[PDB]
């Protein structure tokens, strides 16, 4: 009680813990986080998100496929080629790291690890469209682990469509063996066969609702030698306008804290990227179970130890800060992002704090307004400042 | 390897007219029936739970009196002709309405609708959209019949009194009757329907959210020998951009076959006006999971409703003439993919090394195979 | 014929019984409406929607605090000067009674009653961010009542972030603290409090607080006055999709059945005391009218469904309140009166047939009552 950690945090989700693998072979795999409504009542409303996290080894293929989802790919580690495959042309887009780009629910796609000795690693935010909670991926693809979605339609339709017997068209599509399963190693002649092709990091990426965008090409809104923030918001991007989510990218060193700090009304689902930190999240809970009684809340702290891949999801309005205890990097999606205010609450700016009249603070607080102001301006720093550790 | 099968009753996607609709009322002048609850017969429906939809059919020279629901309706004309009134709180307005034109009428308008034809009946399909209770709504009718009372009668004598300025007997014969009409649907003489045709405003030409629309006025988006698909997106249509609904029409001969297919973002909810056909709908069962393909197949007929969720394949084989009726929920820039064919065929834009990998023959063989129909859309289905 | 009165009426909320107090003192309250979608599934549709009340005393001050909602916040009654508080700035605005001001959710804000002598009355529509059922307030403010947020910190944390020791963080911040979340402070720090703030304007602004009396009434006559500003008239309104009501009737006086054809009411009574018939329909799906009814007095909260006819008798003078959810192009129905009668855009042989009586006899009635919107009914 008033420190809930572990499984006593539903706001953590452990990497090792708490993804579903969807497919997973020797070349890479594809994990979906749980649901998040399920864990806590705080999280109703992210009920129509899931999380995908994917890694592949070098020289990968995701074979072509669609799902009943719009998705948001970033891509946390490395260098991939997306294809969004459509019914009458193809566009094929180089995503360095950093770099995002959305695909519309029903978008067949593939995309390659081109590079020769670094693994891909992906998030994405998912919002399925059939059942809010869930979505299904249909591979056209026909391998040992899974058969082509073609192979739903009856001879006598696939006879008539293809033009030419089923004999033919079994042992052309759905079977010369085929590959093991939705992601395949190729050979560099088969990559740039079709991959020299793909467009590079474009310009002003962040005015296409369909090209790419990279947030850290932009100037971070927070930047000090403790840590630097960039940022993309509804405000700045098409795609992100019409989702109404922001993302975040956030380096901090070792020995660096993430002061103290709210979003006014986005929900933030964040993931490291890389490195290990520490988390600590206020959060309120009523102790009176009497509906028709006096409400009766008490600070609750949820705290965690965050490593690589873990999912750590902020409430609007919950005050939250962050110790990196190493060289560390972790990314987010704002949900319910238009105009979100992000309030610190320690430091020079943006501490909302600060923005109080003394003579409010001094009733606010034990001591005078005076006094109070004095510990406020203590902090020389603002948003990232000297965790003094040990 | 062969693929499971779930048909008919077993279709949780296939609403057989004569087992899935509820009877809301119904006489000898016609009937109103509510569709079974989309979500509750399947998760993978579970978006379509602010949606009902509902059959109208009426004789020859009927009238369906005033009423208002609270709910949005996009009211569609599937065979003969209606002549749709809305009432306002300072002016009615009167629209006709051909078969295939369509009408969104806001929540809570007054309204009454009339069969103004002597020997055709009226059939209309309606998309509901609730506003009290997402999964239904409720039709308060104005009128006093043997079937139901005024909504007026649920004020008190007093309320009443102060209210029309009259002693409650008056009010109380001529709108409750302490003769009254059978029921919400009536026969009226034709000289009463001529009688109401003087200000009905005829279809006009080309996007006024108040006029109906007809989506089967413009070139067809696919057309040829087998069949013609006409379309209206919310891009081409205020009304139609408010709901975010695209809405199909579409024209099968005997014999033809609607290629395999998917629609990337939008769900479908589709309904046979005339004809026979059969369909295959294409989904996915649940390391942790292996996606195994189901196909959900069924005979469909006059009435019968189909729905087809986003990014499901679809294909359709027309076993008489058909004409078919579609909304198309989370419509925005929705996508149709074909699987097969020489248009608008996603797999015809996949690159040879790419098909190589995803299928056990080679990408050559895999191109020639793909190129092999030529027809586009519809085709003979053999 | 079967009423479901007072008790018994799910739309019906009755102050003294329905509102659960979140936070009380000698200084003023706040109160909490249950869930409307609890009490019926007609209600459902205002499930993300959550009414708060809040009353207190001349000379006083809500501390500073942010909750995970957006706030729509109206003056019953009194005079307020609200002050949000921004990550880099602060504005603060004198909201006199009937002005209305939208709070976006995690907006840190405080509240001051300016007035020496009277108490001042709020109330607040509320749409939770994170559970569309409920929000909860995050006071910063230290008091016996509440401990700060910040201390959910570790000290770790704390001693790091603001570069002092805990002794001292604490001693300042944690530690002699009010008693409650709402003070009494002296006319001095009132006046300085108030001195600064924006005074009432003329004409639509993102941010400015608003007057829906500040327009001429869309119905009026010698019995009955009513405003109202729609999402078409303020961007504020606009954003939530909501409009908002403000009526005055005269004791006696009697407001017309009537329906909004697309908009959910919540109606608060601000003063006075009214007699209100809602009529619904229980449920071929034979339905049958159903009827709801309640004695209305200060402070309740009542609802009326969309579409659902509705009449008011006033049995004192009287004033409510309303908050329309589903706003955009409502198209309000009377059913008698000689303005705004649907029944009176029935063409005769639509009446003829729709009735027992003759269409003529139908137009007769319904045309004999000349007042519009409001009419006498005194018994
Ligand atoms: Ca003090
Ligand atoms: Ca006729
Ligand atoms: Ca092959
Ligand atoms: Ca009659």
């Amino acid at each position: 009680v008033s420190v809930s950690s572990g499984k006593n945090n539903p706001f953590y989700f452990n990497s090792d813990r708490w993804f579903r693998t969807l497919y997973r072979n020797e070349w890479g795999h594809i994990r979906v986080l749980q649901r998040f409504d399920q864990r806590s009542k705080q999280m109703q409303n992210l009920e129509n998100y899931r999380v995908v996290e994917f890694k592949s080894k070098p020289n990968t293929l995701l074979l072509p496929h669609h799902a009943d989802a719009d998705f948001l790919l970033v891509v946390l580690n490395g260098t991939a080629v997306l294809t969004l495959v459509n019914p009458d042309s193809r566009d094929s887009y180089i995503l360095e790291q950093g770099h995002a780009q959305k695909i519309p629910a029903g978008t067949t796609f593939f995309l390659v690890n081109p590079d020769d000795n670094e693994n891909l690693r992906i998030i994405k935010l998912a919002i399925p469209v059939n059942n809010p909670h869930r979505f299904q991926d249909f591979f056209l693809s026909s391998t040992e682990a899974q058969q082509s979605y073609l192979r739903g339609f009856s001879k006598n339709i696939l006879e008539a469509s293809f033009d030419s017997d089923f004999k033919e068209i079994n042992r052309v599509l759905f079977g010369e063996s085929r590959e093991e399963g939705v992601i395949v190693e190729l050979k560099r002649e088969q990559i740039q066969e079709l991959m020299k092709h793909a467009k590079s990091s474009s310009r002003k990426e962040l005015s296409s609702q369909d090209e790419p965008f990279n947030l850290r090409n932009s100037k971070p809104i927070y930047s000090n030698k403790f840590g630097r923030w960039y940022e993309m918001t509804p405000e700045k991007n098409p795609q992100l306008k019409d989702l109404d989510v922001f993302i975040s990218s956030v380096d901090m060193k070792e020995g660096a804290l993430l002061l103290p700090h709210y979003s006014s009304k986005a929900i933030v689902i964040m993931v490291i990227n890389e490195g290990e930190a520490k988390i600590e999240l206020v959060g309120l809970s009523d102790q009176q179970q009497q509906k028709q009684q006096e409400e009766s809340l008490e600070v609750q702290r949820y705290r965690a130890e965050l490593s690589e891949d873990d999912v750590f999801v902020i409430p609007a309005a919950y005050p939250v800060a962050i110790n990196a205890t190493s060289n560390l990097n972790f990314f987010a999606f704002g949900i319910n992002a238009e105009n979100n205010r992000r309030n610190f609450l320690a430091g020079g700016k943006d501490n909302v704090m600060s923005e109080i009249p003394t003579e409010v603070l001094e009733v606010s607080f034990p001591a005078s307004g005076k006094k109070v102001e004095k510990l406020i301006k203590k902090q020389s720093e603002s948003h990232f400042v000297d965790a003094q550790p040990e």
